């Protein structure tokens, strides 16, 4: 067959082979400078785990020399190994997101907690946040506590502030698989005499999480998101492998009581991104076998829908997001009874397209992610008459943005002038596969050639990561590179 189909075949064999007999595709997160620095600061202050603190120090120095992250994370590591405001401004350089204000408060307080800068002179209510993702409440309370103690006003802390941190004292892996949240909570809790009896045992478990490279990962893993995305890719192949059934089973039995899905095993917080990938996959691979899970996931999404027609990530009443809205539109469009919500979601996407054809960055730090989600919703939901024209024009502007910013090597990076990476290019390919038929030398043709060229001898892909959290800080789940390139090649062939 073609080189693209040969490439797709080798990648599919590799992805199938990586799914375990439990139906899951393992998806560990790499060490990250931020969490490693916080783990270092916590263990150092507590004079615990000398072996672990030495490896963390070595990891941080090695990473800073050989693979330095964004300026904020570098400043954090330098603070702990020892222009903070300059690093904040550079790390949040034109971070254009509805959370920007919260993020500047958070990151500044992190740096101040580590002695790199002064604490923000804000009313304590600045740290108050409406209920959203479970662990976010804990992080904000931990930073409020650190600021109260750091500025010499410990009496400001109320019992309801401490109560928010109690999950950090539970044994075993971090609550909600989030090491950042537990590390921040523990840095705060070590200032409380009445919480100190529980600290010793958790510090031993923290220290036992170090990866072989001596670092601490952001999260314990991302196996639900990764397995669902890979199942979807595999289900779009001409003859899907048998393993889609155990993958569908493994996902369905992990559904949360609200009918949605978290990003990893043991994550009780559901989110629209995970849920939409699971729903799309189950719809194709197990619509009868898992009829009830499908219906519960649709019900989960509908109960999150915001009044403006968009969907938030975690909680109704937090800002709708374009990529989440497009994802939910595509995931809900399989039931003609949901057409009203689907159409309102697609209209939300069209209203929020930018004058240059783009949408926005959120959980992905490239522009191509939201383009691909938007284009799938704009072209996958059937529409006719005036509405067909409106959606086709918006999809055309998005695909034109892709063509206009395509790098000479045929790929795309995180931004118009960045070097190409396979993941960013994979998202663009999914979108462009909704455009005109590929032609020799055309944008889709060239993008597929780039992907063919970048395939490693072992059949896989190595890519700069695109996932951020907390936004805009990147974290690296290497398993996603193979999965999203496979999803692109499955869409494009
Ligand atoms: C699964 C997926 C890729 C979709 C997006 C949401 C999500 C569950 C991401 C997985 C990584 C993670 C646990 C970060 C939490 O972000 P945060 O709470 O630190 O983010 P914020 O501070 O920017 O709100
Ligand atoms: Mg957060
Ligand atoms: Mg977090």
């Amino acid at each position: 067959a073609t080189a693209v189909v040969r490439c797709r075949t080798r990648l599919a064999r590799r992805v199938v082979a990586a799914v375990g007999p439990d139906g899951l595709l393992p998806a560990p997160c790499e060490s990250r400078v931020l969490e490693s620095a916080l783990a270092l600061a916590l263990l150092t202050e507590e004079r615990a785990e000398a072996d672990a603190t030495a490896r963390l120090t070595a990891y941080l120095r090695t990473t800073l020399r050989t693979a330095p992250p964004d300026p904020f994370q570098c400043a954090v590591a330098r603070a702990v190994l020892g222009d903070a405001g300059t690093a904040l401004d550079a790390g949040l350089d034109g971070f254009d997101h509805f959370t920007a204000g919260r993020k500047r408060l958070m990151f500044r307080t992190v740096l101040a907690a580590l002695g790199a800068t002064g604490f923000p002179a804000v009313p304590w209510e600045a740290y108050d946040t409406r209920p959203q993702q479970s662990w976010l409440h804990m992080e904000m309370k931990a930073l409020k506590v650190l600021a109260a103690h750091g500025t010499g006003h410990p009496d400001v802390v109320r019992d309801e502030d401490w109560r928010a941190l109690l999950p950090a004292l539970e044994p075993g892996p971090a609550w909600e698989c989030n090491n950042l949240a537990q590390l921040l909570a523990l840095l705060a809790l070590r200032h409380s005499p009445r919480h100190r009896p529980a600290l010793g045992d958790v510090l031993k478990h923290v220290a036992g999480r170090l990866r072989p490279d001596g670092g601490m990962p952001f999260i314990d893993g991302m196996t639900v998101f990764t397995t669902a995305a890979a199942g979807l890719a595999l289900s779009l192949l001409p003859a899907p492998p048998a393993c889609v059934t155990p993958m569908a089973d493994a996902l369905a039995l992990r559904r949360n009581p609200d009918g949605g899905y978290g990003f990893h095993s043991g994550v009780a917080q559901s989110d629209v991104a995970d849920t939409c990938y699971v729903l799309e996959f189950l719809r194709r691979a197990a619509p009868d076998r898992h009829r009830t899970a499908v219906a519960e996931a649709e019900g989960y999404l509908l109960a999150l829908r915001n009044p403006d027609g968009g969907f938030p990530t975690f909680a109704r009443g937090t800002s709708s997001e374009i990529a989440m809205t497009a994802a939910a539109a595509s995931a809900l469009a399989h039931d003609p009874d949901r057409r009203e919500e689907v159409d309102e979601a697609v209209r939300y996407v069209v209203r929020h397209q930018r004058p240059d054809g783009t949408f926005e960055r959120s959980w992905s730090r490239n522009a191509t992610n939201a383009v691909f989600r938007a284009v799938l919703a704009l072209t996958g939901v059937a529409a006719h008459g005036e509405e067909r024209r409106s959606r086709a024009r918006a999809a055309e502007r998005a695909l034109a943005h892709l063509a206009a910013t395509q790098n000479g090597d045929g790929g795309w990076g995180h931004a118009e002038a960045e070097p190409s990476d396979p993941i960013s290019t994979a998202y663009a390919v999914i979108a462009l596969a909704r455009g005109p038929r590929a032609r020799p030398g055309g944008p889709l043709d060239r993008a597929l050639a780039y992907l063919v060229e970048r395939q490693h001898p072992d059949g896989g892909y190595r890519s700069r990561p695109d996932q951020a959290g907390p936004r805009p800080l990147l974290y690296d789940v290497p398993a996603l590179a193979d999965v999203f390139v496979l999803l692109a090649l499955a869409h494009a062939t």
